[PDB]
């Protein structure tokens, strides 16, 4: 009745206190992705004790005591005067929308009305923050409260969104709603080569900014829009549509036996061999038995320390879904595995 | 370039010597069945010096010095006397199939005749000694070289010849040729509720004894029928006739999360729940993802330690497969991973 | 080059930003005891980065910034609003003075000036707040630097000041210098039956109160002064005179194999067995060859694990003084093994 | 009520069959020594089905089925025609003399007649087959049964007969008794500079032949010597003038931290530093309080692992005894710990 990966993860990156660490960098930061991660995985192994020290420590240290008030501050860590502190007070929307889909879900699925309370008053805050109205497109989720939108222009990133968060946020109306639709758009209109980029801008009269450029790459965001591709219900409309847009990355892993760590989004030239993590993300995205049995392989045999925060956690998603930690309804909702 | 759980089977089963032991019978024996298990693992893993020791100790201790010369004896352990050595020099062959075929797969992918040689020398033996026309059937394998035989009777085990074993034998001509189709038999006219029976007898002018039996339940032996029927390729044309007869397995094993214990062959009533090598061995044969998810879940968290023989062997085959460890041509050969 | 029990003290009991953890408190403390063994034991293990991070930790949090400012608070842990402060801002000297010996001798055998500057800045200030004048004895240690000298009535903590931390203060002149004496007299004087009590009471023109007393026992506090004793140099005088006065509890662990868990010290009554804490604070403290090696077997055979502050700080004194970990000279230096 | 280090001795080193295994060798040999010091452990460690075990094995393998027929063959191991068993008949008194009192010390314990007769037969047969009076010395034990007693050269090793068992065999009579004396003798007149040879060689008339030689030197046989005096009970006469001899042993391991891998037995020059199992020798020879402690570290981080069979027996036997594992009386008994 435990997790072990998710057991092992809290033992080597989750302090007391209730941070993420990501020990990598020298100030051993945690980020709103950390603890938004560490709160659906604590939900999905039906670990209420880390939920809650987790969710202290997010309101306490990212929002100012309460994620009632303020979305949480993305980067947290320590200062050259020895302080421990917010390093970045913006935040960052895929930290958000996984944490008020795991308080909404924490709320309906422990019976308990203070995560739902705080999920919609976070869920709302991000609907007023961090959403706007393209010309062209509708309603769409900036990556970021500031730092992201022009006059004329405006970047986003296809990873932060998941097809079965936004299904499930359509139950409290607009934006959401059309979020559901323009989600599926900018996932499907942004990988002319078959391959997502991690970053993408649209230019108000013009759409699309699709000629190559340094950040329109799959790497290290990207991966994760392949994971959530194949984590949807297999009676999603969507899905089919998404796993034959994104098809050239599956054949890509089936031929060479990995994934690449780079693709050149315009261009489709693949470069480098993707981590651990990456390997991991492929195995609810790949859909033949023999393909998806190399990728867990890798897996099982590069399985990630305590030094390699992102592949532990892409590791937590791509391999607990291997395993059946966790599904999704067609509603979006979790379907736990407890 | 290691195989993990065959590196832990080795330092946890295979003596210094070669030989296989399982530790949970007082006299520590070593069957034909184990040492054809360790040799399979060890061809399949590339681990040429584990595969030379096993069969070192195989021809010593169970052929007297040749598997040329004759049989190996099925059961070696501990006398009364403090004595070492053979127990039972009857055959068992299932263990001399899968000696056989190691063997020349061996030699052809290893490129020694000598192994070659010795798997040619033990497979005609088999067909010689333990190959009997059945009226009625053909060709048929027995169980073992004595014991299995009456007059007007015969016992078969169905798990003791693989479907693709079968196939790759029949490249030696007859009687392999007519053993692919009377196995076949065998399989699919003996599971009237779904079920492979541990043993079944078959009666001239009678056919087959389908009466509930003390021994007509599917257990321990049987639980191996459904995995190599999952081994086979998709490209077999009797795979799909196999997954369709033993259908209400995998279906009981979907519905409740466990294969059985033991099933009743004439009624279908099934009882308790399988050990963990069971769920390993539902890994090939469950063809639904989620069944197949949970099966893997149960394996990975109840994995087999240093004091259970068969649900390890058991995980070696049914695990080792779900990773790709190894794959069957549809001639039957090995298609090593390496 | 590793200390490797202290490797696994860090990893198990001390936060990334440098809290030493007391995982059996429900509030998760960090005293100022804790603070001070993890300053020492990383100068034994010749750790300057868990050095610099643990004083780090300890001045922002326990010390509102700064050591040279004031005595840090002695108690730091989980409120109930959910918040993590301050729990109690009183001293403990013995945190205190083992903070300012490894500040002193990190400056010296590190050549770095700043730990000298905190060390004497921190010394000067414990001879200010926590030292005062008894009449019938002189300057003495207070247990805090409130709460400890009433009317006429002192409490005094025998294991607070080892005799080689007080050596080593004498070099900066008073108090110090006859604190050394004072503390010889208060370990000499306070143990009727040889065995020395957790605290003990010193009233104006009556002298020590050594008459049964709940709190006058040999227990978790008291078994560090045999250690204490232990770890002096042969060379220094104090020495036989104090493992005289102590015999009585190094002949009861002899005969029986284990220390006692409480000694009333007014009689000598023993109950109950020390944990394995105790057996290894035993280990610098006896003198025989067939003693120390029942007590070291014991400290082996349980050794503690990341449930068990105290035991775990117990076993690195004094095991690691039985590994030569470190040594003390006759001026009360460390003699490192780096 | 487990021995740690025997346990890990018995999964890494002992066969399910109860063969002890030097795994360096490419023969993977088995010694009588070996088997002894396996008989010795499990007494020791009151691990009784381990002993039956060995000495099921030590009989059937090196004995042809009966230590009361013949004194064990000292090689065991794998010949190149495959097949395994003794590599030379020849014996080794040290494996011999350990096998005998084990088995008598294991009779009088567990109050079983059968280890009582084995073990009188073989010290009997020792006596018979391995004893030989010396013109000069009386009654010398060889080294083994063939090889070292030639015209009037007798080869000896210090290292065969501990003087605690010599003690014990005492108790049968001649020519024990002499032994007893001469095995002293044999100690302290073959080390002129200190030292105790590996081998040294006695002719008659011209007595010790203690010149420069290959072979005397103190080294991986000599190392022993020290260890067994230092297992001498204090309340010994002979032990004292033991460690008188041997006292530039103990002054280099003092001065150095380590004892030398090779000491010339002529010059007392030494040479290189000796492997973990030297220092486990040093536990109980060495007689300061700080100076067991240098060498305790270095045996403690650095713990044999499975690939050193002689240091582990050496720590078996030199840790045990620092770890209170076994006591020897002043009539050369095991006073176990139990």
């Amino acid at each position: 009745c435990t997790w072990p990966a998710w057991e092992q993860f809290k033992k080597d990156y989750i302090s007391q206190e209730g941070r993420v660490i990501d020990p990598s960098d020298a100030r051993k930061i945690t980020t709103s992705e950390g603890q938004s991660y560490g709160m659906f995985s604590a939900l999905a192994a039906n670990d209420r004790a880390a939920f809650d020290n987790i969710l202290d420590w997010t309101q306490n240290n990212l929002a100012q005591g309460s994620l009632k008030e303020r979305l949480p501050a993305w980067l947290w860590g320590k200062k050259e005067n020895s302080k421990w502190e917010v390093l970045d007070s913006n935040s960052a929307s895929d930290g958000d929308v996984w944490m008020a889909w795991s308080l909404l879900e924490a709320g309906r699925l422990w019976k308990e009305q203070r995560y739902t309370d705080i999920g919609s008053a976070l869920l709302k805050r991000i609907a007023r923050e961090e959403v706007v109205t393209v010309p062209g497109l509708g309603s769409m989720l900036l990556p970021g409260k500031v730092g992201f939108a022009e006059d004329n222009s405006w970047r986003f990133n296809p990873s932060y969104l998941p097809p079965t968060l936004a299904q499930y946020f359509t139950r409290f109306g607009a934006p959401w709603t059309t979020l559901r639709e323009t989600n599926q758009r900018l996932l499907l209109e942004t990988a002319p080569k078959g391959f997502s980029p991690d970053w993408v801008r649209y230019e108000k009269d013009k759409g699309w900014q699709l000629k190559a450029e340094k950040t329109l790459i799959s790497s290290y965001d990207a991966i994760r829009v392949y994971m959530w591709v194949g984590m949807m219900p297999d009676s999603d409309p969507q899905k089919a549509r998404m796993l034959n847009r994104f098809k050239p990355m599956a054949t890509f892993t089936e031929k060479n036996g990995y994934p690449p760590e780079k693709v050149d989004v315009a261009t489709g030239k693949a470069q480098g061999k993707g981590p651990v993590g990456f390997s991991a993300a492929m195995l609810p995205f790949l859909q033949n038995r023999d393909a998806q049995a190399v990728q867990r392989q890798r897996v099982a045999d590069n399985f990630p320390g305590s030094d390699a925060y992102y592949n532990y956690v892409l590791t937590l998603f791509g391999q607990g879904w291997d395993q059946h930690r966790f599904r999704f309804s067609t509603k979006g909702e979790l379907l736990p595995d407890w």
